[PDB]
């Protein structure tokens, strides 16, 4: 369901989509080819989805950190621009979009979060964040609010938890290491505590989100905003008088906001890619094109000279570049998927109350390392010189397993949890218990118990006869904990500190977003991305969580 000679294109909601569509009517005049422009909800999630099937829009609008798990699983086009139109674009945009050397998407435009304030309420924007909970108390006494943002998104918390020293992964010698995540450190718990305390104290709201932060501030009931360039066109058509500046120090540091290139992609299993070519080249990427979706939402700083020259003369967009120099540029890595996915439950359930700060980022931790480690990929390999057809779907297989691990003794559960744990990270041990239940499986073993055996014990049932599915059930733990490397270690750690059922709703959230549809046709050697892996990493989760029933280790 792809459809030649007509283009459809998603973007975000907060863009400029009718000024995008404004280009496509240009284009569709000129060229005489049909342009669409949706903006479905999550369109993120949905796209890899939907674009894994065959299916999907043509070119893609999101900032570039999405991109690189997308051309991982192989769904986007490698675009070839000419040198000359190259030339044409600032050349960090392209390093945003560059993932492996190859080239993966049209940089468009660069996009920060700026603080945005009222300058009716408040003259004289406070160049520090420990002086907001005073002026809160101050504009409370107006029946108004100090500052209002998006809490739900952590793309808008980050600058803050990134301030005094938080980091997604560590950067040295030109190269991010994907095991050196930087949630859990001092200056994160620091930044985030500090943000929770501001909810503890009434001067914020946990259940605040971009629709209420928005309304508040364009209705004049609040004094300050945390957003980037769409935003403006929405407050320009309210009342309010507003300035944009450089975001507030915190410990006497800059907030360091995550910097996104808003890029567009090509999607691979496209058949109008020499369409898409020439349409984001010569109609999108033009003084002409840009200034149409310009005008419907700011875009930020563009990435077309040309037109930036232009833009730069305003004042709102030097605010912009002000606080991206303060903060970093957005890896575009796959990983990138597991470190939002951890940081979005971490600062919610922090917020909320559910967890402790310490507690919610220790998690987070664990979650974006383990996940991360999952989606390496790059010198994955074997060793060697029965093998098992398994026939089945995965989806189907730990159904199977599930049920056979539900009609167990409590004492047997508990058995096998401290058995297939003491597996996680040492091949040996794995390799010697899978040997041993392959033993009982072909042989005969009967009613006993030992220090190792508690688990071959629990293969019996309560009248001592060998339950066959049980051990089989073991055997496809143990060959799905085999795909797992160094992840393995983050599995223990969440198994140990009681964190499973987040590391299994974010496996879950990663896996596309499917399971029923990311399971079909038995493994034929001829797939095998991130897939395998994370299906593996879901499966031993899941065991392991099902087996520490409810709430134990
Ligand atoms: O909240 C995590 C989210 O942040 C970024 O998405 C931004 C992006 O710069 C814009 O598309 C804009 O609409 O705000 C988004 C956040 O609401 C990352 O690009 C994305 O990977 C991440 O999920």
């Amino acid at each position: 369901k792809i459809e030649e000679g007509k283009l459809v294109i998603w973007i975000n909601g907060d863009k400029g989509y009718n000024g995008l569509a404004e280009v496509g009517k240009k284009f569709e005049k000129d060229t005489g080819i049909k342009v669409t422009v949706e903006h479905p909800d999550k369109l993120e999630e949905k796209f890899p989805q939907v674009a894994a099937t065959g299916d999907g829009p043509d070119i893609i609008f999101w900032a570039h950190d999405r991109f690189g798990g997308y051309a991982q699983s192989g769904l986007l086009a490698e675009i070839t621009p000419a040198a000359a139109f190259q030339d044409k674009l600032y050349p960090f945009t392209w390093d945003a979009v560059r993932y492996n050397g190859k080239l993966i998407a049209y940089p468009i435009a660069v996009e920060a979060l700026s603080l945005i304030y009222n300058k009716d309420l408040l003259p004289n924007p406070p160049k520090t964040w420990e002086e907001i909970p005073a002026l809160d108390k101050e504009l409370k006494a107006k029946g108004k609010s100090a500052l209002m943002f998006n809490l739900q998104e952590p793309y808008f918390t980050w600058p803050l938890i990134a301030a005094d020293g938080g980091y997604a992964f560590k950067y040295a010698a030109g190269k991010y290491d994907i095991k050196d995540v930087g949630v859990d450190n001092a200056g994160a718990k620091a930044g985030l505590t500090f943000l929770v305390d501001l909810i503890k104290n009434k001067h914020m709201n946990a259940d605040t989100d971009y629709s209420i932060a928005e309304a508040a501030f364009n209705k004049g009931e609040t004094a300050m905003t945390i957003n980037g360039p769409w935003a403006w066109s929405n407050i320009d058509t309210s009342a309010v008088n507003y300035g944009v500046t450089v975001l507030p120090t915190f410990k006497g540091q800059p907030s360091k906001p995550f910097v996104g290139v808003l890029s567009a992609g090509i999607n691979a299993a496209s058949p109008n890619k020499e369409l898409a070519k020439e349409f984001l080249e010569n109609y999108l990427l033009t003084d002409e094109g840009l200034e149409a979706v310009n005008k419907d939402k700011p875009l930020g700083a563009v990435a077309l000279k040309s037109y930036e020259e232009e833009l730069a003369k305003d004042p709102r967009i030097a605010a912009t570049m002000e606080n991206a120099q303060k903060g970093e540029i957005m890896p575009n890595i796959p990983q990138m998927s597991a470190f939002w996915y951890a940081v979005r439950t971490a600062v919610i359930n922090a917020a909320s109350g559910r967890q402790t700060v310490d507690a919610a980022l220790a998690a987070a931790q664990t979650n974006a390392a383990a996940m991360s480690a999952g989606l390496d990929i790059h010198f994955r390999g074997k060793t060697k010189s029965l093998g098992s057809e398994d026939s089945r779907n995965m989806k189907e297989k730990l159904e199977d397993m599930e049920s056979v691990l539900k009609d167990l003794t409590e004492e047997k559960r508990k058995d096998v949890l401290n058995s297939l744990a003491k597996c996680l990270g040492k091949e040996d041990i794995r390799q010697d218990l899978e040997q041993r239940v392959s033993e009982v499986l072909i042989s005969g073993e009967l009613h006993m118990e030992d220090p190792d055996k508690p688990l071959l014990s629990s293969l019996f049932n309560a009248a001592g006869v060998l339950v066959e599915a049980r051990a089989k059930a073991i055997l496809d733990f143990l060959d799905a904990l085999l795909e797992l490397s160094e992840e393995q270690q983050f599995v223990a750690e969440a198994l140990e500190k009681g964190t499973l059922p987040l590391l299994k709703d974010q496996v879950k959230s990663v896996m596309e977003q499917n399971w029923d549809e990311l399971a079909s046709s038995p493994p034929d050697m001829d797939y095998d991305p991130e897939a395998r892996i994370l299906c593996a990493l879901y499966v031993v989760v899941s065991i392991l969580l099902e087996l520490a029933e409810g709430p134990t280790s």
